[PDB]
């Protein structure tokens, strides 16, 4: 049997070119090489308060976007987290092998808490434990994520090792799969802050379903630097904006940073932004054309969710049975 | 009938205080209320413990509740982990529970997240079954208040999804104090086990513990009820009264001119007489694997039918895409 890939994305906010280059691009590329399982994590999404109509619509938007990206339900398992009870069941059990201190020091908990001061809820605190359960249920070997989820992924490894040390080889210890390009795509007007799928300022983001014409204008207004003469060179510390533009271009076109720096010799930020805008506009035009074909086909989305939850349940029920046997529960008849 | 929810820990060995107080009270109210008894194995694992002992203790607890007279045809009795909806609702309710509410619980770096987060699972345990009444000890009144706050908060956003549970106010009326500390209530959790009589203790064990039970230095010895001045003798009278149904004044009359050895002898005989039918039922039920399997299966099926209806309404209110059944 092939090694197992697992990853997820939240049906909340609006997925960006950051979410694509950090995660979804790798998801699509891994589908023949590994046994891939991809999840729409609606139980994680509600750690930030959602409107009920927007959450239901966003779950189906996210599913159609996975399909539009090239996630193939004949090759990959695609399912909605809340459809598989084992996630919450294993999440509770793993709370008992996770320390309070490990959770309080999490960067996501701190950042989301500062943003949503009026809804610092237990779900937002307990986020990493349910995420560990999501991964460990599927005997997962690789977890393709962006740089921002590295800390959560490291806790899931700590939990797996801690549980295995007491009970035996119940879980696989998962490894991160973080890409070389586009692991941390930055905000267009604040290039020291990562691109957010829920930014109050839309001018910071390249949304995967945004009007390409709107995206081209935002790229042209992306902040660069005061360098005289202007030079197209990758340097995060001194040239955050220009570096972010080169990272995006590299990720879309497949061209290396040395290749792009050579291409832009004797050229300035007009040429760079022109090439970023053209590459991104083309990618989003084609992606969006595939998206609407899937998104408006409710019979197809309904079948993908049904088949996916069925495949996921078979794997998850096997792992949870072993966890429950190990910790000493009377087995359900 | 109103729905009543009780969580039964699979660890504590029950005492005559547990039985003659709350359990006997509730055994005789199974036709008055829809009583639910949930053996809370998912709560137990917040304290690291031997796995085989936890499996054993789950079955020990099921058999003893059945032996005490919980009727699986009248009441719903099941193992918590057999009903996924508990964990499912508990995660959902985490997202409507303030971090501050769990921080402010009366009860930090090396506490496990289970010991921090279990009040939310307790809220889910109650709210799943549209529970009207919860019998709580003083120790879990804060937990019931959080469950009520979560229910009202969720209902305020989404409509009347949950019943707001109430504490079951009226108490048993049977008083059972610690044998070597009669000011302290006889507690299953008591570290000193010479203070307690467990429901599975043999007649020789009961004689030994009752003979050590503290009394007083009154001369002549006098069997009279007086909690302030004669806490020990008063406790022995309350235990004998709870077993036999004889009034305190009748027992004071019965032990006129009698010494504390006579009282102790009759307390031990009365208690062991009560524990005979209980222990006979226990050892019969505990060693009938097919009977315990059938009770757990039927109980989980009844619980799941109710729990699934509540969870479906919660999931619909939150806006989750409904699962596609195969
Ligand atoms: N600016 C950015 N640049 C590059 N990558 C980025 C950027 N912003 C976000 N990402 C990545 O996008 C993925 C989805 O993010 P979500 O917030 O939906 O979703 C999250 O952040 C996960 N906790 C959801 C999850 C739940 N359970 C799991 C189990 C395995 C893997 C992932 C999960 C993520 O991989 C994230 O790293
Ligand atoms: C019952 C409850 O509170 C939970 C279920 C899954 C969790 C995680 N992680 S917490």
């Amino acid at each position: 049997t092939k090694p197992i890939v697992f990853s997820g994305a939240q049906p909340s906010g609006e997925l960006t070119i950051g979410n694509y280059m950090g995660a979804l691009r790798q998801w699509v590329n891994m589908q023949d090489d590994y046994h891939c399982i991809y999840c729409i994590v609606d139980q994680h999404a509600i750690t930030v308060r959602q409107d009920a109509q927007k959450l239901r619509k966003a779950t189906l938007d996210t599913l159609a976007l996975y399909l539009a990206c090239g996630i193939d339900p004949e090759k990959s398992t695609i399912f909605v987290q809340s459809h598989v009870p084992e996630h919450a069941q294993l999440g509770w059990a793993l709370n008992c092998y996770t320390y309070f201190g490990e959770l309080s020091r999490m960067t996501q908990f701190k950042d989301k808490s500062a943003r949503y001061a009026e809804n610092i809820n237990a779900g937002l605190f307990d986020y990493p434990v349910l995420m560990a359960a999501d991964i460990l249920l599927y005997q997962t070997n690789l977890v393709p994520v962006g740089e921002d989820q590295k800390q959560h992924l490291e806790l899931s490894r700590d939990i797996a090792q801690r549980f295995n040390a007491l009970y035996g080889e119940i879980f696989k210890v998962p490894e991160p799969f973080i890409p070389k390009s586009g692991a941390r795509v930055m905000s267009l007007l604040e290039p020291t802050k990562k691109m957010s799928k829920s930014d109050d300022n839309r001018n910071n983001v390249i949304g995967l379903l945004e009007d390409p014409k709107s995206v081209v204008k935002k790229i042209k207004r992306a902040v660069t630097d005061s360098d005289e003469p202007p030079v197209v060179r990758y340097d995060v510390q001194n040239k955050a904006g220009v570096s972010n533009l080169l990272d995006i271009l590299s990720a879309v076109t497949g061209q290396s940073i040395p290749e792009l720096e050579k291409q832009f010799e004797g050229k300035m930020y007009g040429h760079l932004k022109g090439e970023v805008a053209d590459a991104v506009s083309g990618m989003l035009t084609e992606l969006q054309e595939r998206y609407h074909r899937f998104r408006n086909d409710e019979a197809f989305l309904q079948q993908v969710m049904k088949d996916g939850a069925e495949k996921a349940s078979a794997h998850a029920s096997r792992t949870l049975k072993a966890v429950y046997e190990a910790i000493g529960f009377v087995a359900k008849r």
